[PDB]
């Protein structure tokens, strides 16, 4: 019983993050086997930073620039190569505690837990999800670069975050594991504009159905609607579409709590045309919709 | 920048998660040193935990009727007795990830990080207050009890929450780790009412001063109150008094942010009283009231 925001354990994440340190710039980074992995940012001046061409920045690199410490002991750099926005730093010893792990890109309404970090020690533990428009909102302060976004099936840790730069509203902008940043975005002190961010649909019916499991059901009625009937008054709440996919997903948990996918989409958009009149669900007046139908399903097993 | 719900990181706590199998009980225990703590009803049947006589369950049993697993290894029982509420079952091997450690009782409004565990194995990680009527609102399904709370400050993990028992109103209850527990509660199935909760007021404010750090702002004005004006607004919504006491450990958040406690109380009080008429802060709709000054302090670093 109860719901709550919550992340995979960090442990196998933990044995992974050390310090990199490039002249006066200090971020984290992911020491997995014998690389390590961080911003390519870290290599920047201030003034770099403006407009850097990280060919030229890196060309005037060498190993002994890099400065790597796993707690008290520091790693010496053999070797350093650039893949996209991030630096691989190859280093002369193997990660004892390397889990066994994957690196995958994930697709925008994704959750992920976030290992916050600085100076390579482990400030806490917390989900986000990918939003539409590629940001995240995170809780990350200066010297949090570098920290990562996983999660775990079994014994493995799929990598999906790195943390890079923070937007003008607050909201966190980054990269796979693999140095592609999500979104439009680029490591360079300019002026970026974030797209106009949407709710993500299916997860807000995830969460009606982790309510209903929780004996949360005032919220239900008799009516129901076609999917394009329901698309049209989510398009006028900035909500996304609902796909047939996304009503597919939905389907074991429709299966246990006896509520056709249609007819929690009807209650939705009560909820979105009446509100929720002094009421709550879940312990939030608001509709949430940073947890996935696989979150649901995990937490309320 | 960005403020969420941070637990602490959970791998040194993973690390003494195990599990204890009694007859057809199974559940979780927290290996320390030599020592394995776990519920004291991990001994009882199903018509057992109906009125209970511990002291008559334990005599009856031996050390090789607990089945103690840390992962693949089995761990051998060499003694066993009974603290409290919990269960201190002597092993013959030392936790070798054993941490360095304290056991708190912590006083209701405290903040703590749960992880849950099922069958030895953590499952997920999430902070949670201790309520002002000593239930705590968390995510526990069956096979949850063992599962403990935890605070850590700088290489020392405080343990004070063990998870025992789930209220009919879906909130719960448990011990400190020697078996006391919060509020008026017992290990017996049987009718037990909890008191009327109330919300956190010192956590409210605190949540404000995270509020006007990250740029949150529009809830301010330039009235004030009286201590003993503010506690007659608090009486009539269900929050608990401010003492002076309050007042002082909101010292450091105050003269980061230049608002005074007394004029944060006056934003709050009409807060209380004209609700937020459609706004949010911090992401939230409602007031929030888990986050102690020092989580405040700690995230917005
Ligand atoms: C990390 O590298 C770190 N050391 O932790 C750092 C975190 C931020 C939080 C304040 C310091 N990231 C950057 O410094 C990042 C590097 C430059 C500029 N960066 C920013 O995050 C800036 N944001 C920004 O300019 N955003 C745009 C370009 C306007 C959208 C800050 C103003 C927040 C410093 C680069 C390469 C993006
Ligand atoms: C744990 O021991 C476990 N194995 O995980 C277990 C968790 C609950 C969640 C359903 C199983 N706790 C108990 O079984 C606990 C043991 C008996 C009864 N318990 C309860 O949690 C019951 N609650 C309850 O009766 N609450 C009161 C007494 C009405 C306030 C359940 C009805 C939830 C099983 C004891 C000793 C309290």
């Amino acid at each position: 019983s109860g719901f709550r925001k919550m992340a995979f354990p960090s442990g196998k994440v933990e044995g992974c993050m050390v310090q990199v340190t490039c002249g006066t710039t200090t971020l984290n980074g992911l020491w997995l086997d014998d690389v390590v992995y961080c911003p390519r940012h870290v290599i920047c001046t201030s003034e770099d930073m403006l407009n850097p061409n990280y060919e030229d920045l890196l060309i005037r690199k060498s190993n002994h620039n890099f400065l790597v410490q796993a707690g008290n002991v520091q790693l010496r750099v053999i070797g350093h190569s650039m893949q996209n926005c991030v630096l691989k730093l190859k280093v002369d010893t193997a990660n004892p505690k390397t889990p066994k792990y994957k690196f995958v890109r994930i697709q925008p309404g994704q959750t992920f837990s976030v290992l916050a970090c600085y100076n390579g020690s482990p400030s806490g533990v917390y989900q986000c999800a990918m939003r539409p428009n590629f940001t995240i909102k995170g809780s990350f302060l200066n010297g949090s670069c570098g920290s990562v976004g996983f999660n775990i099936d079994y014994d493995c840790v799929s990598f999906c975050y790195m943390h890079h730069m923070e937007l003008p509203t607050g909201v966190h902008a980054g990269t796979d594991l693999e140095g592609n940043f999500y979104g439009p975005f680029v490591d360079r002190q300019t002026a970026q504009a974030a797209g106009t961010d949407t709710t993500i649909t299916v997860n807000v019916l995830a969460w009606l159905y982790a309510a209903v499991i929780n004996g949360d059901r005032w919220f239900l009625n008799r009516f129901t609607t076609t999917l394009n009937d329901f698309n049209l008054v989510a398009m006028k709440y900035n909500y996304e579409p609902l796909t047939q996919d996304h009503v597919d997903i939905l389907g074991p948990l429709s299966a246990q709590t006896g509520i056709a996918v249609l007819d929690m989409c009807a209650s939705l958009k009560e909820l979105l045309q009446n509100g929720m009149n002094g009421r709550t669900i879940l312990g939030s007046a608001l509709l949430e919709d940073e947890f996935t139908p696989f979150d649901v399903v995990r937490q309320c097993s």
